[PDB]
């Protein structure tokens, strides 16, 4: 059978999504190694079982222009509906194109005629067009892990037209949600670049391609088992002993403006103002791992958040109670699931998220004999897939505060029914379904 | 014939748009007087010729919640695609609804059964629903002067669903551009609230209504005449004498984040870096009248802009040349047209504008024997109506700098052809056409 060739930027997260298919097909995982090198070298080949890893370094200039620059300082903020934070630079965009072309040229040397190629995320929008320019005829699929912004927002990116054209060199394009798919198709149709056809097909820029929504899932019963197996670890026992007599609201996210952590803190403050009986009886733990602390944008968001924790704690703290426990550190994944299992409320209200997996993991971590309650943003991508979550508009601090209060006081029978209602579709649309449904479409391209 | 009843917030700009129709129909202009009062009073009636003015004051609380609060701190930033600057407060939204209801109750006392009612802009979205609740059956039309944001952005406003429902109590809804109309209809259709019908008709919330684009125009030949008649005024002679031997780039806008004045300054800086031969041979005049300086949002934008002028001047100034002349003051309208006529480049590149009239006024002010060149944002609403403008993406500083350079060096014959190409549609779709086309649709509602 065809080797699966996976292409991504740093070569678990994506790993748990693709590695089984790589192993089944004896495939190749190709991309940047994450290291900067003085001079480029040929890809380093490392076989691990049935899987071949092929990675390359990038010069500092390539890294600054392609990764720090166009990918993370232009595409990332705009695709998260914050083009006010975006900056465009022609030289960075040129390097973004140059790196895509260089990687495609090096991947081509490793390709066999039967391979199918699956490319991941916004760093690699033009990668299929680079491959077609090299004469590569293999099936190529793309999956975008973050939102795809509607045309009024997309068009603020100066080379947006060239990017969408290049994306249609892919045979299959997958997005997280139907709204992302419709956003992409809207651009094409309303710009008179192409038309919609049957069965998700699109005719644009002299090519046909399939465009679909494939929301990424989890393995909910594996998470449940891991959360239980890691409950008897020292950090979990520490959390439990420190929280005795109090309910725990747990919030975990990278320190990004798209996560709305200031709003999360402020709605918790509003809860304490609305319901003074909760003082000393609830705490908010915010875990915010060290993110892209090199960016001046992220340093500012972090300083803002840190001051809000200080302000709210100063306002409500007692000599034996810190309302917001803010921790700037990373926990091992299985341990984190055990921490979710200890938490009566999972507080997952990003302003914009392609598909927040923390919401699914929080729910699947719960003890079904005594499950906690998920409070979820309507902009997290995951709400339609989690019937039973308390869904809120994070721009409405009062609604969020009232959902925290509802979550904290919810009776067991209703908490169990909500948890069951969310577990069932997560089991039905689990991570294997995501991978297999995308790959079946990719294997349906070349069928004559 | 039916009296025209105009409803707006401060009771020229709108005046030049409506006053002729008020005079022809012996109509009424109703709304808030702009003053805050301790206790509300009945509307003050003042007849001026054939027109009746009926105005009321608002308490400080009503003004803070309805005008400063929900209108200007929630709707205005979000409709200009800056929901990151928006803040939502339930009490402010309640006052917004309360003021709309109070004004509608007072207007109803002045209505005759034959009147047609024309309501203006985002302060008054629910006004027609308030009137219907009072049993008012008259034709009611609405015109929105600012953009209507696409659903992904609109839905960040927490009560957005109630607002769109209320808007469909209007018989006619007008927007500045087709994209605004499609944004509104997209919300209704994709939320399964209603359907599109023939001839711009919409069926939603158990009502039919007409929804259209009516881009607001100017009187271009009146502007041309005023600009010429005010050329021999002292401020114009001062400008001319101070600019001798240099080309003038003129930029005029309220000091708002939607105007992109920092980007305007930075692209001018990029021009000076790209083309050092222009040093001492061109100046940028930025007129930025005192705006909503009470808002802390606007104080920050102003401080940012002021520092950018200081930085760029410090970098490039010579002992007899200030690159950016920034003036925080207002000029009388006819005098301003004369200043446009003195300017070789009109620099109108807002990040988001419902319909920038400065672009149309700048062009119509020009001497056709020696006309200046318009550089225009693709997000200003006015670009489709000004064929011949140099249209730019304001998020692309290099493109804007290169358009300034192209404008500054453009030969007379091409400058004249561009000016002619823009004057012709401005004459054809002038302000009278705007008013008459909207009013004909409003008078077509009750026709049995
Ligand atoms: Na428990
Ligand atoms: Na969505
Ligand atoms: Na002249
Ligand atoms: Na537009």
């Amino acid at each position: 059978m065809s080797r699966l060739i996976v292409v991504s930027n740093r070569v678990g997260g994506l790993a748990i999504g693709v590695l089984d298919a790589l192993k089944e097909t004896g495939g190749v995982w190709f991309g940047w190694s994450g290291e900067t090198v003085s001079e480029p070298s040929a890809p380093v080949i490392e076989k691990q079982g049935n899987v071949t890893y092929a990675t390359v370094g990038l010069t500092k200039r390539d890294y600054d222009q392609y990764y720090r620059g166009f990918s993370n300082a232009t595409l990332w903020p705009t695709f998260h509906y914050r083009n006010d934070l975006s900056r465009y630079d022609r030289q960075e965009y040129a390097g973004y194109q140059r790196v895509n072309a260089t990687l495609a040229k090096q991947l081509k040397e490793l390709l066999k005629p039967d391979d199918i190629i699956w490319v991941h995320d916004y760093h690699l929008l033009p990668f299929a067009r680079c491959l077609r320019e090299l004469g590569v005829k293999n099936p190529i699929g793309f999956f975008l892990h973050i939102p795809f912004p509607v045309p009024e927002v997309l068009r603020t990116i100066p080379p947006h037209e060239e990017l969408v054209k290049a994306m249609c060199s892919y045979d299959v394009i997958g997005f997280q949600t139907d709204a992302d798919r419709q956003s992409f198709v809207d651009f094409i149709e309303r710009g008179q670049h192409g038309t919609s056809s049957e069965d998700g097909m699109v005719h644009a820029y002299n090519r046909f391609l399939k465009v679909g929504a494939y929301p990424i899932g989890i393995y909910p019963d594996a998470i449940a088992k891991a959360a239980e197996q890691f409950t008897d670890r020292k950090p979990v026992r520490s959390l439990r002993d420190g929280m005795r007599g109090r309910k725990l609201i747990m919030s975990v996210d990278r320190l990004d403006y798209s996560k709305g952590l200031v709003e999360r803190f402020q709605a918790f403050e509003r809860l304490l103002l609305n319901a003074p009986g909760w003082h000393g009886r609830v705490s908010l733990v915010q875990i915010a791992p060290p993110t892209r602390a090199d960016v001046q944008t992220y340093q500012r968001i972090r300083q803002t958040l840190e001051g809000e924790a200080g302000r709210i704690n100063g306002r409500f703290a007692q000599l034996d109670w810190t309302p917001i426990q803010y921790l700037n550190r990373k926990y091992e994944r299985n341990l984190l699931m055990a921490l979710f299992r200890q938490s009566q409320v999972g507080y997952v209200t990003p302003l914009r998220d392609g598909m927040n997996l923390v919401a699914k993991e929080y729910v699947a971590s719960q003890d079904p004999a005594d499950p906690g309650v998920l409070v979820l943003s309507q902009f997290a991508g995951a709400a339609e897939q989690l019937p039973g979550a308390l869904v809120v508009n994070p721009f409405d601090l009062s609604q969020m505060a009232e959902a925290l209060e509802r979550a904290l006081s919810m009776p067991l029978a209703e908490r169990q029914a909500r948890h069951a209602d969310m577990m069932a579709p997560m089991r039905e649309n689990n991570l294997s379904v995501w991978r297999d449904t995308f790959l079946a479409d990719l294997r349906n391209v070349a069928t004559a």
